[PDB]
């Protein structure tokens, strides 16, 4: 699914996070945003509420 690959993509900004560069691009609803390790926090709840998503088969809107 295309959410599993938009995943890869915010995890392999972990990596470049913890290696030193502090700055870090993100594709998200095709608009770019750069988070700072300043907030490295908010990264880990977004990726935890993907995972919740990819649980139940969607069915439909919330």
């Amino acid at each position: 699914m295309v959410r599993q690959e938009e995943l890869a993509a915010a995890r392999a900004a972990l990596h470049d996070l913890m290696t030193g560069k502090r700055v870090a691009t993100v594709q998200k609803d095709g608009r770019r945003v750069e988070f700072t390790a300043t907030s490295v926090s908010d990264l880990k709840k977004y990726i935890a509420e993907l995972e919740v998503q990819t649980g139940m088969t969607q069915r439909r809107r919330g």
